């Protein structure tokens, strides 16, 4: 026939297509069965707490020490075994893919899975994206050795399917794995046209395969809003500004609690668990006492842009939450921190939506648009992928008039966290890792 | 206090004429908008006076849309001989510093010989006469202006291209990821330049939804879902499209040197196989309202139960003729947005039997032409992601965001297998390849 000879006179594209068909399978298993490890916790540490509700003193322990014992491993599996596994996983799954940092698959995947489940079902502030990128990073390379396919533009093409299987499938957004793998992150590596289908494959089979466990299922459920008229599009700016000035600040912060949660420990690993026993326990004991200023950030998402919250409150749950958002991202433990600043950043938009309503009550704008306006403008003033914030929460929210204002506040966050001495967050912590590899190898 | 502004004296003027060429191409892209839909209602005014005396009076039809067809073929063919085409060819080639712009001559004869060619009822669309407008106004402005450098006109002229893309469709994110990533995929745009695209695409998207207001230009609704049960079919639609990829992209490379052979370059003989194809176009736009047509006057229509299968292999057979003789002559009217409006055609035609195939699935036959309108721009242009947000951003179904990538995975993963180039870097290879061989 024709085709029969036609399909194998490549044989190289379409056997690491076939791998990206793979990878997304296998990711998308490893990000329902890590979100069904997440959920069945949270399910059972709140069980217990109601259970034996007899002495509110025994209440706070109890909700100590049992969010102390999944800190206290969540961090033991990490500096113990794979070292690499600590943070979130796109400072990893870019000097990887830059030829920089290794990627051990038989290592991260026993520890990113396990002790990357104790530090998320504790109830600490972190996302559920970094510990899902770095197991699709660490499974793209997988395939590679159980299979054993070599070659230059074989590893590069697969460590980026599971980067994008581990983001489309913890968002269920599959238009914000594939923006920015590709183009936004790493804005100088290009990923010819071969090397994006593996990409597309990677998140078709790693949403699809995430649909079907997880279905019927809402991770974000703020309704449909209003829309934003044209003499209200001039407050979208200095919501930008504000997001612009406060991402380099809070790029600087997090970059600057990694000198003193390192600096409290020394280096010693039994200084080390127990220092996250300590800040791990305290995101579960906050989580009873004041449940919005804690948790993975997905619950105070629909309730923030509701309004429910006063103004008294959301200083509240800005204060002591970019507090304990710090204590847990830049103090070493498994996790991102997307799901962090996308309630980070839709408390400041309603927290500006309630100023905006009282000061200008001729424009008639609804107090929670701009918490629809503020989830994609602080991760793009502080990790500075504006494209990625904007379908980020379009596939989540599904508020589509609000596509001309999300860029107001996404080029007025991302020119004033360019023009205040910026950095990228996801760039500037794989360029500091990396002097520290060349301090202690000299 | 004072180093924060005079440091910036100069890259911040790329910051905020980003938002002059932003403006200009939003008050040119109204009243390119009103003047296309000006010139379409005097020619159904004048046809009340065609019930009465159908077959003699037919020519009011044909004659109106021959004279304005006359119009875009002369000012092109005199004036300004790059205005031709879809305009993105010579925008992306001279996005490399391999073509030149003359804002003085495209101008004038993109917005008038752009609207009677194009208002007078052709099967083009009115952003490649909407972004060579925003890629000339991004360079209006350079040359009156006191500016110059090797970035300063490689970011207004990429800030142009993205102004009247989005001015164009009220896509604010079809115009970005379009002019930074998809087209020319192997450049990077410089982080200053990024950010100036933005301020194009506000200040234009602002200047259009000033005097377009309320009124969406694709009316669909909310369609029905799609189960993951039935996923498979938007890969073999996909791979139908796939392979009409590089058979429409040869077509098109065909037709334009097969309509060079009946005048020859002979300027007296372009507007006769010119205005031959306005006032078909304008017969077909009262004998049959769906073979001609410049795109979005079809796509509600066809996508929620309306045209049978016996007729949309009609609107599918006699619309790429017409679109393969109105884009391949070399009037001024882009190719975009009547790839919308002919793959949500052989969409929905896949749509009506996978419900006569598949009877377990419960499938409505619209949600296969979502899916099918940015599938053709995927695999002719291949430009995969804008085709999945420009539908996002017209037809506002974001339930068949999974879909959108599976149909757009296909189309232009086996265009690819085939072998076929990119559209606009194609018909650019065959301009740049004719310019060698006029010099020598």
């Amino acid at each position: 026939q024709l085709i029969r000879q036609l399909l194998e006179r490549d044989k190289t594209p379409l056997a690491i297509l076939f791998m990206a068909a793979v990878v997304g399978t296998l990711v998308g298993l490893a990000a329902v069965a890590f979100d069904k490890g997440v959920a069945w916790l949270q399910n059972q540490r709140m069980g217990a707490l109601v259970h034996t509700a007899d002495n509110y003193p025994l209440l706070l322990t109890v909700a100590f020490l049992c969010s102390a014992v999944l800190a206290m491993f969540g961090y033991f599996l990490v500096r113990k075994y794979a070292p690499e596994a600590g943070g979130s996983g796109i400072p990893e799954i870019e000097g990887a893919l830059e030829d920089q940092r290794p990627v051990r698959w038989w290592r991260v995947l026993p520890v990113k899975f396990f002790g990357g489940l104790g530090t998320l079902g504790g109830g600490m502030v972190l996302g559920r994206e970094g510990p899902t990128v770095q197991i699709g990073g660490n499974i793209g390379r997988m395939v590679l050795d159980i299979f054993r396919l070599k070659g230059d533009e074989a590893r590069h093409t697969l460590l980026a399917t599971g980067a994008a299987a581990g983001l489309a499938a913890a968002f269920n957004a599959p238009l914000a794995g594939i923006l920015f793998i590709i183009y936004e992150m790493r804005p100088q590596f290009r990923y010819t046209l071969i090397s994006i289908k593996a990409v597309f494959i990677g998140v078709i089979m790693s949403t699809i395969m995430y649909r079907i466990f997880n279905h019927e299922v809402a991770l974000i459920d703020v309704g449909k809003l209003s829309d934003a008229p044209l003499n209200t599009l001039w407050l979208y700016l200095i919501l930008g500004i504000i997001f612009g000035i406060f991402g380099p600040i809070f790029n600087k912060w997090v970059l600057g609690m990694q000198d003193l949660l390192h600096r409290v420990h020394g280096g010693n690993i039994t200084k080390w668990v127990l220092m996250g026993g300590a800040i791990g326990g305290l995101c579960g004991l906050l989580g009873f006492v004041a449940p919005a200023t804690s948790g993975g950030g997905f619950n105070l998402i629909p309730i923030a842009t509701a309004g429910n919250f006063s103004m008294g409150m959301l200083v509240f749950i800005f204060v002591a939450r970019v507090i304990t958002t710090l204590l847990c991202f830049s103090s070493g433990a498994p996790g991102g921190i997307f799901a962090p600043m996308l309630a980070l950043g839709t408390v400041l938009g309603t927290a500006f939506g309630m100023v905006a309503v009282e000061l200008f009550p001729q424009y008639h704008l609804e107090a929670g648009t701009f918490a629809i306006a503020g989830m994609g403008a602080l991760l793009a003033a502080s990790i500075r992928a504006p494209l990625t914030g904007i379908i980020l929460v379009l596939e989540m929210t599904d508020n589509y008039q609000l596509i001309l204002p999300m860029i107001i506040t996404g080029l007025g966050a991302t020119l004033l966290a360019q023009f205040t001495g910026g950095k990228p967050l996801y760039s500037a912590i794989l360029a500091r890792t990396l002097a520290k590899q060349e301090a202690e190898q000299l």
